[PDB]
Formats: structure tokens, sequence, C-alpha cells
């Protein structure tokens, strides 16, 4: 029975607008296999594009808030988790709020000034290809002073869990380090998320200074592949990562375990943590190609499934079959869509 508040998370709260693509949006705006990138003024006339498109289907989206939000769906005990995200004075967010409450999530959104819109992500759907761009928008406007007031820092301190995807260093570097600070010096679990290969190669700094407090981090094979090519891990690329992440000291210099975690899609995962030498595997139940509805935040859902049993005193094992049980929940549902309870069999 945990205690409210007991998981604590901050991120970038974005609306997904999910679009069955044509073939040529991929060539023309450079978009790649389950990739993510960030907006920059080439991409800009995609928002108006697909909106020209029919069947588009709106849903709450942001890696860090589907996590936390499923941890609290999965617990089912009111209140037990809490986020921190900043939207806009728009009907988006204002939906993003109240999909959060609906939940029983616990939240403390901060407004950004307007004109600034709630950020949204372009989730462009085909048989070929899946692809994200993300306009993160008025989520850059979080900031250390509306994480430091009373009311809200409140949230921090009472939380013994935290969840931060890496996505956060782009928007709110400051605050997630602040946090991860805190976690450490009071022996809480802080878990966080490589979330995209990008941050690994153009954030490095960032992720490996967030390892350093995390005492639980999660990956997938190409942000693995990307950590491992920037840190010169040649061969043996995926094993190397796991092993080169587990084994990095703590901030404090502290001895300690920190475990890692690895997916690698319908092939088995692999973990280690710092205190063990091997690499291990664990299969993943195979997935029929007519079973697959729409993998798209999967990686989300494993981290809430694991997280959720992990800090209830479920071993290791059994959070990883929970894990994958969440994620299997999504893969079969479009968008990051949590239905009734009862139903989660
Ligand atoms: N830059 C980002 N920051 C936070 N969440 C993101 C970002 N880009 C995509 N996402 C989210 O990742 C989810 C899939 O893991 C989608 O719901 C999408 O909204
Ligand atoms: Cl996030």
């Amino acid at each position: 029975d945990l205690s409210e508040g007991y998981v604590f998370g901050m991120g970038n709260p974005l609306l997904d607008i999910i679009v069955d693509a044509d073939d040529f949006m991929y060539r023309k705006y450079n978009l790649k296999k389950d990739n993510i990138v960030l907006a920059e003024e080439k991409h800009m006339t995609i928002y108006d594009e697909i909106q020209k498109k029919k069947k588009l289907n709106y849903i709450a989206g942001g890696a860090t808030l589907n996590t936390v939000k499923m941890i609290q769906w999965i617990i089912q005990k009111p209140f037990v988790c809490s986020y921190v995200g900043c939207i806009g004075a728009d009907i988006q967010g204002k939906y993003i709020k109240n999909d959060c409450s609906a939940l029983d999530l616990v939240t403390e959104f901060q407004i950004a000034e307007e004109p600034l819109m709630t950020g949204k992500v372009a989730v462009l759907v085909s048989e070929k290809l899946r692809s994200m761009v993300t306009y993160l928008g008025a989520a850059c406007d979080l900031s250390l002073a509306h994480i430091e007031q009373p009311h809200v820092w409140s949230l921090v301190e009472k939380a013994q869990v935290y969840y931060i995807a890496g996505f956060v260093i782009n928007t709110c570097y400051e605050g997630m380090l602040k946090i991860a600070k805190h976690s450490l010096e009071n022996e809480k679990l802080f878990c966080f998320n490589l979330s995209a290969p990008f941050l690994s190669q153009f954030n490095t700094k960032e992720v490996d200074e967030m390892i350093s407090y995390s005492n639980i981090v999660f990956g997938n094979e190409s942000e693995a592949e990307a950590y491992g090519e920037v840190h010169g891990l040649l061969e043996d690329t995926v094993h190397a990562t796991a092993r080169y992440i587990a084994d990095l000291p703590f901030a404090d210099g502290k001895k300690r375990k920190r475990l890692v975690i690895i997916t690698r899609g319908k092939n088995p995962l692999l973990y280690t943590d710092s205190s063990d030498s091997e690499i291990h595997q664990f299969m993943v139940e195979q997935f029929k190609d007519d079973q697959i509805i729409d993998t798209n935040g999967a990686g989300d859902a494993f981290a809430a499934g694991f997280i959720a049993d992990y800090i209830r005193g479920k071993p290791m094992i059994t959070s990883l079959h929970a894990a994958v049980k969440a994620a299997a929940y999504i893969i079969c549902r479009s968008g990051f869509s949590l239905g009734s309870r009862d139903s989660y069999s």
C-alpha cells in the first residue's frame, strides 16, 4: 500500500496527432523509421499538411506523462502519482489536464504565457514506416521557478520514486538535475529513460550526468547503439553500452547498485546491474503481424509496467513480465490509450 504522491514525474505534456501518412511525407521531411526529431523550420509545414488529412486521431501524449499516468492506472490507488509539466492556455492543454484528473493523477501544470501553444507531436503512421516530428511549444517554458514553488516542491519532497525521460533535457534540464540531486542525497529511486538516439548524440553531457544520479536506466536498441558509438564502444555495442551505463560512477562516488534495462523489440531484452558481471537475456512474447495495432508508446508502457511492480516489492523477473504485459496492452491499442482498468487482465 503506497503513500500518496509516492511517484513523481516531470516532463513535456504533448498532444499526439496520429495520421495515416502518404509515402512521400517521409522523403519530403527526411524522416526515419521508429524515430523522433524536434521540428526545425524545414519541418513546420507538416502540421498544416497533416491537418488536411481525414481520420486524424488526437490523443494526449508526452513520454514521461504516458509512463507516470499508466503507473497510476496500474496501481489503481488515487493520487499515488504526481506530474509536473508546462502547457499553454488553450483547449489542447485543458484536454491534457482533464485527462490526468480523470486518471486520479495529481498534477501541477505550469501555464505558458499566451500565445505560446501546448506542444504537439505529428505521429506519421504507415505500413512502411512510423515516425514522429515534435513541436515542443509550451513545454519549453517549464522552469525551475515553477518547480521550486512551495506547493510544487512539496510533491518532490514526498515522493520516494521519480521517473523523468531524457526528453526533458531539451526543456528543463535545470529542474530535472535539481530533482535528481535531491533523490540521490535522500537515497530515493530515480528512474531515467534514454528516450531517443539524438539525446545521446547531441546531449551526451546531460545524458551521462543524469545516469550518474539514476538508480534505474531504460533504453532501447537504437538508443544503446547511438550511445555506444558516441562513447567509442565499437564492438559488441549494445551489450557494451549496458555494461558501461551500469558501471558509471554515481555523482557522490558512493558504491551503489544501478539497474540497466535495454529493450530490443521482438528480440530478448537485456538487463544487468553494477554488481552483476553478466548481461542477461529475457525472452519476450512473440507477436503475429496482424496482432500489432500501434507500437507507439510501448517503451513508455514498458517502463510503467516495470516500475509499478518493482516499487511494490516484486522481484526482477516478475517485474519484467509486468513490463512486457504493459507494453503488449499498449501495442494492441491506438496511441497511448488506457481503457477500463478491469479489462487489463
Ligand atoms: N521531445 C519529446 N518530449 C517528450 N515526449 C515526446 C517527445 N517527442 C515524442 N514524444 C512522445 O513520445 C511518445 C511515444 O513514446 C508519444 O506519445 C509522443 O508524444
Ligand atoms: Cl517527457
